[PDB]
């Protein structure tokens, strides 16, 4: 790791929520010192830029400055901004750069087409991560581009593994991963807010209900990750005949609880596709 | 490390295994200092506890004589039969910790006080993730529990997850939230994985990613001073895929279903204990 | 202590919005009613009679409004704007700032029409709402190609006298219309229903309307003056096991949140589908 | 210049909201307010302390300090409180119960066992007193003087709207304006989500949505028009607003808000039937 990271500099095009989250996770993991990170944004009036600055992250309005001072370049902007970014800094991408795109629905092919008009063989990697990298429990996948070298995938695997789970996938899976684990934390925060409301309805202080609900979800998720058993079998171990849990599971089933979560993953994926067809 | 402490389990099922596995993984109890009892010595939970090093026996009275801290880990309608069987063996030294859903401290103390006054009783509400040391536990102290008794139980149960003392009248609501909560989460994880599979992910990857997302979000909330709505705002980029997905959850009344669940579990727990009383 | 001593304001159209702005501007003291002119082909409209009682100068002839005015508000229905611009385009001078309040109408479409008569028309696009009438409006504006920096600063100063006002990129304006432009109608519907609920439970209608409106006003003010998330302020009202958390559950059971999201989306979509029909 | 001493039994969300509102209005000095709680570790207690409010664990000290004594505890706590401090209520006291559902009759019954003629007023208010835009009603008890009702109207009018009602309206007011801020906070969160879905930054969507609701509410308070007529003035034919109003109607939006007021009122009544 020392060899990969000792003198590596990282740049963020964009200084929003994902840039802050990855920067916080990388520095908390100890892989990167905050001053070796640079972020650029046209609007300095954001709370994320303030948090990055108090972290010690170097800030600039000029994306070309971030490009000049970076080895690994994360594109942390909305999908529709990507092709305008590539036109802007494309003349500055050099052999040394690894361009890591975080946007969903922006293909490696389209990024490589843009950058290859300036210099052949751009090294491009697509990444799909989520905000819990900020506590080093992210869920990350990546796909390597046509010109990515052998050490490039291995470097990205080690970098993103320091802030959570990380595995290589074929590029065609990435938009579906966005619908599941990219959007997933928002599903979990909605559920935790509602579970806490349920606790409050039944008499619990709100502070206690939030803590218990979150701890229950965290523990159940860890249980599944550590067990070889199917989620339904773990559910069965918790639901005793005639008991409180099986009564509660019935009212979840009666509202189509499962189908709402399937609807959510699908809706996220569908939206990513229609954004992509607006560009393409 | 409580080295001088002998722990017993009346009942050798899912909860006894989860606690004993958690305790020994935390290093607070040695497996050989734990005894568990069940009338069926060929149960699969019994086998798992045996492979752990726990001492096992079919005689509930043997577990009582071995133990200082005695966990009641039987189903709720068995608690009265158990208290009658061993009540004469309860000694001054014993702390009786009932894990049974719905069973009140009053009903345990009344049954045991017929044999010996001032039984030391603690009521505990925990959940199965103690097995990976990420449980959510609350406890209430009884009439005759000393102060050190509550501090002792909090030390023990803090080693396998979050633990805090509550007034007893909150415990049925806690059961509806964190006691049944793992089952809500396993249902949600199965469904999120089906959604990933529908959109083209391999099942095994979808289960791993869905569970990791839920774990990471829960950890984010536990480590943050922010409202869960504010953390949700940070995922939801304007016009983006996430806010579109959240709309379809809202259109189905997702929030209300989870409130329904906590309510139903809490209400059933009260219903059952009303039948026990009368 | 703001007052525009050398500014003549004109309104093409003398309907709800012209009345609301003229009343807000005059109550703010930043304009005398006699320095305001409004035109409409219906001199027997109820809004025209109100403007006349304020002191506002009225005329049936749009050309007279243009000749009197420095700042010219286009306060007609969107499908009337192109006929307006053809009628008075030859009367636009260098001194004019043209401020379109019409829902959906793009700066591009206005500039194209006026530029046929005289190059470099100074155009600002504004999205406001009817509570400017009580000086609590919510307004955004976007500046056109030829609007000078002082033009936007001036309009911000003027529109800030009747409520909140900030500059936005033009492509946000249709979404603002769906939120704060249509928003007062959502609130009037909500206040009618809340009053019905109060009456069902035994309150006199006049009291229920007063309390419902006061509750909404107070809650909105709390949020504006707080750095807290609206979910956290809700938690402070929702005592465990109490009346409020029981009532919140029945709102959630009906999908209350999703209905308000549906509304904002439906307003914004309809605006875009109208402007597409106009552009084709 | 009345130099009133005010006490709160309970130092939670409503006690903080009222203390903040009263001191911001200038009617009370913070250090002339005393609040008591057995849990001296809440966020509300820390905020009261920072305001300069006097804090004590002992309800008797609050009673002895106060001229006007607010009962700002949960409804099921009120009879425990009246048993504890009933012997300390004096003829000079005005006892103002804020508790949802607790009747004047039950309060006077408890306190009359100690001194005859306890002066009792029941009030129903809401958290926006914190920004002096509260919605408050009050009802006077058997022994409250006419001056006692005038004083309470003067005091509560300093932090928002205030009017006297017959007591049998108070539980319905709770369902409308007492719980009402929670309905608005829910609506504002959802409207902001809708703004974000259509491409607005969250910070701007929150601000525009709240300003929209504030302005519309103020319009209705300053107008003699029916809310349906104000709605008609925003709704041009074929336009964006009337399309959005239709999707609200299709989901039964109106009935959800009626359901909420009713559910709050029913819960209040069923809690009181438990205590009784
Ligand atoms: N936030 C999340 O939960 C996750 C986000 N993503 C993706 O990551 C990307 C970034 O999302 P967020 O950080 O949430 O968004 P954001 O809106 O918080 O941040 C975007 C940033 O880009 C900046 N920006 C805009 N135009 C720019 C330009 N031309 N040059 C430089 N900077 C520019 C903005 O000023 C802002 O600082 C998006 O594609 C999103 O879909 C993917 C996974 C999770
Ligand atoms: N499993 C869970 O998710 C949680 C369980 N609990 C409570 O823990 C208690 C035990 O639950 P589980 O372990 O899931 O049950 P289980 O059904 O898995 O195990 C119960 C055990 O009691 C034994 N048993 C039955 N009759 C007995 C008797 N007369 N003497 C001794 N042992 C006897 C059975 O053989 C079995 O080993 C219940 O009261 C439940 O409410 C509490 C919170 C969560
Ligand atoms: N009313 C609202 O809630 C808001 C309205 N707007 C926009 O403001 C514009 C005007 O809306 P309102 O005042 O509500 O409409 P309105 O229907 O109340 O008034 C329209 C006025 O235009 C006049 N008019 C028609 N043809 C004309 C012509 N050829 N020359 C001059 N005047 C003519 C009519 O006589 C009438 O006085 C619309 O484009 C609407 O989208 C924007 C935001 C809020
Ligand atoms: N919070 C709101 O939005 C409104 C609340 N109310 C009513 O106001 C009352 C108080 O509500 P909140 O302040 O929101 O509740 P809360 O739970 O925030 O405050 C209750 C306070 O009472 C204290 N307390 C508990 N037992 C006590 C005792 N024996 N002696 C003294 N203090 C004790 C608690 O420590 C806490 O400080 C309730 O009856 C509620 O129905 C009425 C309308 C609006």
């Amino acid at each position: 790791e020392n060899l990969y990271f000792q003198s590596m500099s990282v740049g963020f095009i964009g200084a929003g929520q994902l840039a802050f989250a990855l920067a916080k996770g990388f520095t908390a993991a100890g892989v990167l010192a905050a001053h070796k990170i640079m972020a650029s944004s046209p609007d300095m009036d954001l709370a994320t830029v303030s948090a990055l600055r108090k972290m010690g992250v170097k800030l600039t309005p000029h994306n070309k400055e971030t490009v000049q001072h970076s080895d690994v370049l994360f594109l942390a902007v909305k999908p529709h901004i990507i092709p305008f970014i590539l036109d802007e800094i494309g003349a500055d991408i050099e052999d040394r750069h690894i361009v890591v795109s975080c946007a969903a629905g922006v293909t490696i092919s389209s990024i490589e087409k843009k950058l290859s008009a300036f210099r052949p063989a751009p090294r491009v990697i697509r990444c799909m991560t989520n905000t819990p990298v900020v506590v080093r429990e992210g869920a990350t996948v990546y796909a390597t581009g046509t010109h990515a070298q052998v050490e490039d995938g291995r470097l990205m695997e080690q970098l993103l593994s320091s802030v959570g789970f990380c595995t290589e996938v074929e590029e065609d899976l990435i938009d579906a991963v966005m619908g599941l684990s990219g959007s997933g934390p928002a599903y979990a925060f909605t559920a935790l807010d509602a579970l806490a409301d349920g606790g409050v309805k039944m008499g619990l202080p709100r502070r206690l209900a939030v803590r218990l609900g979150a701890q229950a979800l965290l523990g159940a998720a860890k249980m599944l990750l550590h067990s070889e058993q199917h989620p339904g079998q773990l559910k069965d171990n918790v639901s005793s005949p005639g008991g409180a849990t099986i009564h509660a599971l019935h009212v979840l089933e009666s509202g189509g609880f499962r189908s709402l979560l399937i609807n959510a993953v699908e809706a996220s994926c569908i939206r990513t596709r229609e954004l992509q067809s607006m560009a393409d």
